[PDB]
Order: C-alpha cells, then sequence, then structure tokens
C-alpha cells in the first residue's frame, strides 16, 4: 500500500537494499505469489528478477500494475507475452524509453550470461541493445518493462537512476518510507502494544540499547520507561558515566545497579561447581559465569521494583531477536541472555512465556539504528561506537597460573626459528628445513627467502592460550610472537601471520611485539585473574588506545579494537632467576563487514603507522606493563576476540 | 634463477594475488616479492618484467612504505597499476593534485603498447585516490577519464602506468592487456603451462628421490590418485608403492573402480581389506570407546576411523619391512602442514600421519626424518584435473566430488535413544504456529504474540503468503546433527516440514532460514517428501554402523548419485551427502508398531570454499524432476519409510550431518 512486490527467482535482498536507499517499502514474496495476493495488499508495483520453469501466476503481468523484469523476470516477461529465445558491457539504451528517461545513449551494465530474446513479444519493443543481443524491452501503454542487465548493483554506474525511473515516474512511489516515517509507526505500535503497561529495558550502555531506550522512552510517559544499567565491574572507563549522562539530558533517568562484587565472586553450576570469576581461566566458564549471574541479578531487581507483573514489559535492544536461544551460543559469544532456560529466573520465564519481551528495533538494520539514535537526540560520539562485548574485559584478560607448554612447545618452535631465519637457514640445510620445504609453496619459499634476508625477524611461542577457528570448530592454542630488530615492515609481517598458521595449524595468533628483539621469550607466567587491580591496568590501557584511535580521525576505519592483557613480562635475564611480575598488552585491530571473516588493520594502510606507534609509547608508561603487541592474524584463523 | 618469469611487488595484500592468477592464466611464471626488494636482486634473478600494485593510498602518505626506485631504471619493462602508476609518476618527477571509486567507460589511447588492439572507448575499475596533475618528463598520457589521466606511457623505457586494475574481470579487456604486456612488451613466450609444471614437477621428484621406495597412501579421493599416477610417471613402476585401505565407509565399488583405471595405465595397487578392523576398531577416549560398530557419537567415529587407519598404514610399513631410513611417503594434499591441529582431526578434514599417534612409530620416523612429500602442493585444485587427465586419468574419475575420509561412517544418524530434551514440547508449538501462521494469526493466544515480537514485519507478511497457499506441517525430528552457530559447532534438532500439496520450494527455503533464525536450538530443516506427516515421531529404529544398515545406504546413495549423473547436472552441485536416518513414518499412533524402518536425506550443497554454502533448490540449479527421481527409486530399497530434502545453508547447517 504505497510499497513495492520483489519477486525473486533465485537479488531479492539486493532489489530490497536499493528500493530502501530509494525510500520505498519493499516486502519480498516467494514466486509462486498470485496476483490477486498482490492486488489485495495494495502494492503500487512489482519487481522480477532471477539468474541463469517454476511456478508463477501471469496474472502478475495483466493485473495493471507496472512491472519490471530484471533478467529471468525479463525472460518471464517476454515468453508470457508471445516472445521466444534462441542458441559487464557498455550497452546502447533508448532514453526515450520511461525506464531510461536522463541517461546517455551509452550506459555501463552488468550482463549475466544466458539465454536472449528472438522474437519480441508482441505490443513489445527494444529499448536496449548490447551488440545484436536484446537488453531491454518495454510495453509503455501496459507500463510492463524487461532489463536483461542488473540496474540493482553498483557495477550498473546509473542503475540507481533507472529503479528511480521506476519506483517514482512510474510507479508513483512518493519517496515516503524513510527512518523518519518507520520511527512514527514504530511509535504507533510500541503504543499500541504496551498501552498503560510499564517497560523495563535492560540497559548495557551498548548503542542498540541506548537507541532502544530512547525509543521507548519517545514513545510513552516519562513514568512508563525503566532503564536499568547492571554494571558487571568489566566495563570501560568512563563510558557507563556518558550513556547515562547523554540519556539523563534527554530527560530519561537510569537506575544503575553497582553488581560488581556479586560479578569478581559469581559462581555458577558447570555443564559441578564453578570456581569464583575471579579464579578462573577458562573462557567457556567465565561466560556462563557472567551469563548466569546477569541474569539472576536481573530477575531479581525484577521482583524488587514492586510492580503489577501482568502489566510489565521488558524491552531489549536486539536486532535479531530469537524465541530460543542454545546455551551452546551462550558459553562461546554473543547470545540472547534473557532467550535461554536458567535457575532462579522464574519472573524473566514468566514475561517472556507470557509474551511481554519487546524488540523495537527488529524491523530497523544496524545503519538505521544510528540515524533512528540521531533523530531521537543522542550525540553522534555515543551512536558511532564500536560494539563492545556483554562480558567486557572479562574475556580480555587472558587468565592463567601456570605456562601453557604442551609437548609439541619444542618442535613448533625450531620450525618457527627456522621460518624468521630463512634464507640464512636455506644455506646450512638440516632435516626440519626439508620438512618446511616439503610444506610451502615454491612461492612462499621464494617470498620468504626475501623477507628473512631484508629483514632481521625473530618467531617463537608465547606459552600462552588465545581461541582460534580452525573449521567449524572453536580451539584453544598457542599465540606465536615476531619481533625484529629495525622497523617493522608491516606487508611482511601480514605475510608471516598468514603463513605461519598454515604451517602450523597448532598456532592461533601471530602478533608482532614492539621494541628491541626478543633474544629469550618467556618460558612461564605472571600469575593473572580477574583482580581488581589487573581489572585497572586493562580499563586504562583500553582508554589510551581508544582515545587516541579515536582522536586521529580513524576510530571510523576500523570495526572494532580489542585491547587485551596478557601474562609476559619480557626482557628478564633468564640467568639472574628474577620473577614474572609485569604484563604485556595486545592491541588487536580489526575490520570486517559481518564478523565471521576479518583482517587486523595494516598500519600504514588503513591506519597509519603514527598513530598505532602513539599507543604503543602511551600504554609503555603504565606501571606494570612489559611489552605492547600488535595482533597480525585474520580470522580465520584469528577470532576479533581472543577468548 | 628466474628467466622467462615476472616479478610482482605488493604494496598491499590484495592485488598481488590476483595479478599472480592473472598471469599464471596467460602462462607466464610471477613471483610475488616484497615492495622493499632492491633493483639489483631482481636484476640478478632475472625476472623479464615487473608488476607494481597496491590500492588508492597515497605515495606522499608520510606512511607511503619504502621502495628502492632503481627498479624503475634497471632497464626491465614494468606496469604499474594505482599505487604503482602513483610510484612510476613520482619517480619521475611527476606531481599530484592537491585535491583528492566505480566502474567507468573511459577512453584510451590505441597506439600506446599497452593497449594495441583495443577500441578507444574502454570499461575499467577506475579506484578513487590521488591523481596526476604533471605527468611525469618523458611520459605521455594514453588514458583519460573526463579531466582524470588514467594511463602513462614510457615508450622508450617501456614503462607504463594505468590507474586501473586490469587484473579484475570488471575489467572487460584487462586480460589483453595483460597480454599486451607480458607478450608484446616483456617478450615472455608463455611456457608456463600445467604440462610443463609437470615436466618440471617430474625432475624434482627424481631429484629428491633417488632411487628410494615411495610409499602413497591411496584414499581414492582425486588427489591421491593423481598424486599417485605422477609419481608412476616420474619414477620406476618398482619404486612406487601404492596401498589403499578400504575402511569399511566407501561407496559402491569405488575402490574397485579406482584400482581398475590405475592399472589399466600400468599402476598396480595393493588392497588392504579392512573393513571388520574398522567396524571393530576401538581407540583411547580424550578409557576405552566402544567398537565403531556401536557408536552414536561422530566425535568418536572419527577418532576411531583416524586411530585405525594411522595403525594399519604403521603395520603396512612394517610387513614390507621398509626403513624409513631409505623410503619416502608421499600425499595428495593440496595445503599440506608441518603440525596438524588437534581439533581439527576430530571434528573434519586434517592431515593425519601430521599428528601425533600412539603407536605409530615408522610414520613417526618418516615424518621426522623429512620423508614425506607433497607433489601437487604448487598446483590449485583448478590444475588437479588437468594435470589427472595428462597423466592418462579418466575424464569421470577427475571429476568426482570431494568425498570425507570416515566416508559413510558420518552419514549414518546413529541411535538407540530418541534424541528430546526439555524444550521438546515447547518448540514443537512454535513450529506449529510457524506452519499454521495465517491460521493461527485468526485465532490469536500467548505464543503467537511470542512469534510476532521475534519475526521482522517483512517475514510475517512472507509467511502470511506462505501458509495460506498451502497446508504445511513443522515438527522436530528426535535426532542430533551438526551445525556451525557462530563460531562453534553444535549438536540439535532436524525439523521436518511436510505438505499435503505439491514442494514450493522458495518458500520451503525461506522458512529453512527462518526457523533456525527463530530456534536457535534447531541446526536444520527438512522437507519431508510424500503425503502430509501428520503423527511425527517420537520413537526411533535403533541403528548402528552395521553391514546391513551400511549395504542399505550404500545403495541409496549409489541410486542418487546415478541419477544425477546421468542427468548432467553432477558439476552444478559442488557435494551430495545422502544420509540415513532412524526414522519410521507412518505408522498408526493407535497400535503400538515398532520402529523398524529408515529414512534417507538428500543433502545438494553449492559451495566455493566450503565455509559457508547452499543446497540446490529444486527447480533452479537442478531440475525438480531430477530430484524426484531419486525419491521415487530409492523408495523401492527394502526398509526405507521417507525420503527428505536437506533444506538448510551453511551456516547454520553444515556440508555433512555429523
Ligand atoms: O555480547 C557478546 N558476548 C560475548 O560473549 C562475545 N564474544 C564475542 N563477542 C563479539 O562478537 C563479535 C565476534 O567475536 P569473535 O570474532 O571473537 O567470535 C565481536 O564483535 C565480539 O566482540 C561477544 N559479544
Ligand atoms: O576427510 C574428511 N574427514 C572428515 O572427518 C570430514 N568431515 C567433513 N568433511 C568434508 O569437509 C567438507 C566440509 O563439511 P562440513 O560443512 O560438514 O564441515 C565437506 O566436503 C565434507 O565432506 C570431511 N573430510
Amino acid at each position: 500500500e504505497g510499497a513495492v512486490v520483489i519477486l525473486d527467482a533465485g537479488y531479492g535482498k539486493v532489489i530490497d537494499r536499493r528500493v530502501r536507499e530509494l525510500f520505498v517499502q519493499s516486502e519480498i514474496f516467494p514466486l509462486e505469489t498470485p496476483a490477486f495476493a498482490i492486488k489485495e495488499q495494495g502494492f503500487r508495483a512489482i519487481i522480477i528478477s532471477g539468474g541463469p520453469a517454476p511456478w508463477f501466476d501471469p496474472a502478475i503481468f495483466t493485473i495493471g500494475k507496472p512491472v519490471l523484469g530484471i533478467c529471468y523476470g525479463m525472460q518471464m516477461m517476454n515468453k508470457v507475452f508471445g516472445g521466444t529465445v534462441h542458441k559487464v558491457f557498455n550497452i546502447s539504451v533508448d532514453n526515450t524509453c520511461s525506464l531510461f528517461r536522463g541517461l546517455q545513449k551509452e550506459e555501463v551494465v552488468l550482463l549475466t550470461h544466458g539465454d536472449s530474446v528472438d522474437k519480441v513479444a508482441d505490443g513489445f519493443k527494444v529499448v536496449a541493445r548490447s551488440g545484436n543481443i536484446v537488453a531491454g524491452i518495454a510495453n509503455e501503454s501496459k507500463k510492463l518493462y524487461g532489463a536483461q542487465f542488473h540496474p540493482e548493483v553498483g557495477l550498473t554506474e546509473n542503475g540507481k537512476v533507472i529503479l528511480k525511473n521506476f519506483l517514482y515516474d512510474i510507479a508513483g512511489c512518493s519517496g515516503t518510507f524513510t527512518v523518519q516515517n518507520r520511527e512514527l509507526e514504530c511509535i504507533r505500535e510500541i503504543k499500541e502494544r504496551v498501552g498503560t503497561s510499564k517497560v523495563l529495558v535492560l540497559l548495557s550502555g551498548g548503542v542498540d540499547s541506548t537507541v532502544c531506550t530512547a525509543l521507548l522512552n519517545r514513545a510513552l510517559n516519562q513514568e512508563q520507561v525503566i532503564a536499568v544499567h547492571i554494571d558487571n565491574g568489566f566495563m570501560r572507563k568512563r563510558e557507563s558515566q556518558s550513556v547515562e549522562e547523554a540519556l539523563k539530558k534527554l530527560g530519561i533517568q537510569v537506575k544503575v545497579i553497582n553488581a560488581a562484587h556479586s560479578f569478581y565472586n559469581g559462581t555458577t553450576t558447570l555443564p559441578r561447581i564453578s570456581k569464583t570469576l575471579n579464579m578462573t581461566t577458562s573462557p567457556e566458564e567465565k561466560r556462563k559465569i557472567i551469563g548466569d549471574t546477569f541474569v539472576k541479578i536481573a530477575n531479581e531487581v525484577i521482583g524488587e521494583m514492586n510492580l503489577k507483573p501482568e502489566e510489565v514489559f521488558l524491552a531489549q535492544g536486539t536486532l535479531r531477536p530469537d524465541l530460543i536461544e542454545s546455551a551452546s551460543l551462550v558459553a562461546s559469544g554473543k547470545a540472547e541472555l534473557i532467550k535461554t532456560h536458567h535457575n532462579d529466573t522464574e519472573l524473566i520465564r514468566k514475561l517472556r512465556e507470557e509474551g511481554k519481551v519487546i524488540e523495537p528495533l527488529k524491523d530497523f538494520h544496524k545503519d538505521e539504528v544510528r540515524i533512528l539514535g540521531r533523530e531521537l537526540g543522542l550525540p553522534e560520539e555515543l551512536v558511532s561506537r564500536h560494539p563492545f562485548p556483554g562480558p567486557g574485559l572479562a574475556i580480555r584478560v587472558i587468565c592463567a597460573e601456570e605456562p601453557y607448554i604442551c609437548k609439541d612447545f619444542p618442535e613448533t618452535n625450531n620450525i618457527l626459528k627456522i621460518v624468521a631465519d630463512f634464507s640464512a637457514s636455506v644455506k646450512k640445510p638440516h632435516t626440519l628445513l626439508q620438512r618446511v620445504k616439503a610444506c610451502t609453496t615454491e612461492e612462499d619459499q621464494e617470498k620468504l627467502m626475501q623477507i628473512t634476508s631484508l629483514h632481521s625477524l625473530n618467531a617463537f611461542l608465547l606459552p600462552i592460550k588465545t581461541v582460534g577457528v580452525q573449521g567449524d570448530c572453536r580451539s584453544y592454542s598457542y599465540v606465536c610472537g615476531i619481533s625484529s630488530k629495525d622497523e617493522p615492515d608491516w606487508e611482511s609481517l601480514i605475510f608471516l601471520a598468514r603463513l605461519i598458521p598454515r604451517m602450523c595449524h597448532n598456532v592461533n595468533r601471530v602478533v608482532y611485539i614492539f621494541g628491541p628483539p626478543v633474544k629469550e621469550p618467556p618460558t612461564d607466567v605472571t600469575p593473572t585473574f580477574l583482580t581488581t587491580g589487573v581489572l585497572s591496568t586493562l580499563r586504562q590501557a583500553d582508554f589510551e588506545a581508544h582515545n587516541i584511535l579515536r582522536e586521529s580521525g580513524y576510530a571510523g576505519k576500523i570495526s572494532q579494537m580489542p585491547v587485551i592483557l596478557t601474562p609476559l613480562h619480557f626482557d628478564r635475564d633468564p640467568l639472574q632467576k628474577q620473577p614474572s611480575c609485569q604484563r604485556s598488552v595486545v592491541i588487536r585491530t580489526f575490520i570486517t563487514s559481518d564478523f565471521m571473516t576479518g583482517i587486523p588493520a595494516t598500519p600504514g594502510n588503513e591506519i597509519p603507522v603514527e598513530v598505532v606507534l602513539k599507543m604503543v609509547t602511551e600504554i609503555k608508561k603504565i606501571p606494570g606493563i612489559s611489552r605492547i603487541m600488535y595482533d597480525l592474524t585474520s580470522k580465520p584463523p584469528g577470532t576479533t576476540e581472543w577468548e
């Protein structure tokens, strides 16, 4: 009703995105959708696409609605009207055709391989040509248009113009499907669902949660929205306070629960009884404890608020909510805590089973949430923040009592010494060099020759466990460190960072260590747990790196940047027998679309060397810091986080 | 040592590998080197030409990586792409505009050597960075996009720059451009073919191996087979010892047709019939495991199979009295590693010999002594097949889809008990509402409100249409299957869907994506062929890795694959697991008939890399009628209740069901 239906035979998502970017509402339907169903719903126009015969209602062409056939859609269109078939380019277009007004006679388009029109359907006219291949057809009086190319991609340079001609000129869509209007529709639906009931929101301090809170407050009375922040003791420096301050500025008050002590001393049942969080080393155990503790506290706090419990809603900032979550997913990463089953969480269980859990942001994409936040009056600084994980800094401290050394340790280090000193090592061949040779490509070997002669590198295992993905599985295994005598050549390090995990599948990460060469890598660890002093050190480190990044103008160039503390104290004379007391900081830059794959930022490339070095300079000053390191690993085998 | 060869200096990490691929497709040898490689090294190595690339970044950046400007002056032809052109212009005293990336139609100077054979107008991928103001002296502008300089040339020193990427397909005639540079300009002859690479590879095998024997463990897969043929072609008949251990989990007569094809080419294969050894195989738990033919757990299946294989392999080397000190082991692996991950062994494809096993001393020694070689390491997947043909292997043999080490063992869902957790009834109620959405919406209750609250407006709309046009049932099946959610593997429910009417495939595929988004306790969604399933089973047919169960699946797998092959669409799918499930449908619940029949799943899969992928949609990548023939045919096999079609993509699914 003012909208446009997309029927795909395979592109639907892409057309959906382009139509949305042009401020028209776009629902995708299955190809078999009948025309009466489309007429009943009041769609203004129909878009039909598909790759290089499935059941469709030919009435989609006959019911008097404008139709755009892209590719297969164009073929269907032609076939339905009698036409036949036989058997990136600069094509010719007839800019008098409604679809093509305001284009040049010549257009760059993405043409896909497959069938091509022979007899052009009666009442239709050819309106685009690529050599002889018919690239466009049109019946103006029936407002049916076929294009062989895909205007919905960016590789078709003026595809946005074509789509505009279809939606506005031909179909008469007015361009009112904006974030502003969707926000107002969203407010109306919130008013309608909630009525006079109170709404509790569990505000974590992240972007989605804050916009959700601001949206709920905008939709409802001031007295109807209760924002509750449970501080788990693992949040960054000053960023709890500034979220409260921003929401306060908008007339929204936030109830803060200072629950740090209950998280630090958190303990739970394991799939047996866990250690307290402040004595745990296991990342899986950290997540369960924190997950289980948060929910117990949330459930209690809801209890304490003396609300009529059949007039309470619980609202979340989740963009992709689920009915049932898996505990497997809770154990390993991001997950909806309130959607999994727990003990001592009756109130939450009741809200869930009563249909009182709402996700107002479910109809918005991630970029839209930001625009939504600006519109609701939140500062741009706040809405542009990088994601920050629920368990916060807890998964950013590598905790250990003992060094991580398995029986493969000595061999792997021998392999690594060869890799780092490859050009020299080739001049004194031994058994293990031959194994390296037998497992690496001629091209890789040759590139290794150059790299290791142009620079003096050391490579070695660090006695710590980090998470990584090997095939379908998460795995905990070694970090490999590289240091150099002179300034680092970044691209060469990136290369080693890919090469080493390929050679040694027991290596999950390759990092670069800043400063002088590491002649004697530690074989011991600084004892490290989630204690208030350790968290204090990391908070200051994380703060400095993030401020430096932000002040530099480059914060938007990276998706995320975990800053990690490791139990490693470097540069002790081994014949001095001095104990391991200091810790070391990793900078883990990450660039990604979807967080399934991604790359570090290469300094000199997406981020300036100077910015990175300034981080190193500043963090070194923090008391208790041995070395700074830079994570060079891609995902896979890396992951964004270190645990 | 590199005459006839070209060197690629990549300032970044992106374009080096693409240029390398393109150059190799042009039959020229290509080496990727660091940007900072000195001119004299390039000179002494013998390279015929240099290609330099990198991205939009400024060469005037305080960051700009170091390079040896004498690379431009050693007298070898140079093609600079984007960053490379920017470097080139800077070196020879040009400048960039003070002020400040799609696909444009640009103009090109026909007479410049780089552009011979092209029309003046050309479509290219133009990058977005710095643009040439003062063109370096001795250079002429040879390509233009509006006012922007897009190409430069110095013909006398054979130096060419382009502001676009001819190495990408989206530069329509980028191949012609690279051809002009490698052939017309640099004078490469195009000797770097699979044929000549094979001859070089043979020379290298003779050299490393001498008169020593080479053992190869022939798995039956393409890589293993090509490797075996390769080694035979390089050495004597007496030198190559090919051993095929039959693990009992192979497909119908494909460890015969691989022995036969190799014998016909003069290659003898010692076959070890070890099926029974695997069936009753056992291993330590990561305590003794159960026997393979009594195991339900896929981790145990893999470890048992993996451990047994290496133990027998070691046993065979022993009985031949082959000393590791005078013998080699060869693997068909494309991407070998020195050290294998112990996790990967237990969960999927891995090099079994590059991990420590107990009681495998001869294999350990072969690895430790550097006697494991990988002939195929310098070839890509597409080249392996070409190589196999050139070695005289049959097209049907080099063309086979991958088939996992543990074979059919991970394609039988083994069970004694139904898989049922506390979430079972709740999940079934959710699925009932999903399947019956438009009718459920007409009579709304609390659970419906939970469904609307977790679904997008769009998905609800799409779901309204679907569930009014067809009458569908949806329900959990009481079995476990592997799935990947985010970073992690999971073992959880399969959801089933049946319909009164003919299946609408795109609707089912939508449902297949929706249901796992709503219910993260669900790893897969299948379509069950035939009449509606009114009363889903809550019991399972007890099922283990036993000879009769294997006989049945082997037959189902055979039929499915034959139909696929004889219809011509075999090459359109990447892999087709056929899976046996412990499920007996259509028993009248008010009668207490025991579960004794089983059901077959067709799992079509399409992928580039096996990290993500999709099922084939019947009527899309594969004809409906071909799928329906598998259904008709497989149903005839004794003991088979229903046929199912896997609708799940990866993620949340995986290729295999275990
Ligand atoms: O809320 C969260 N709870 C968690 O336990 C968790 N673990 C990882 N992450 C975030 O998810 C994204 C992917 O992280 P990985 O690449 O390490 O899997 C990145 O954005 C990570 O920060 C989490 N978020
Ligand atoms: O040699 C193997 N041993 C195994 O244990 C194994 N498990 C999966 N596969 C194959 O690997 C690819 C990925 O499948 P998944 O999506 O199930 O991980 C698919 O091609 C699978 O056939 C295996 N191969």
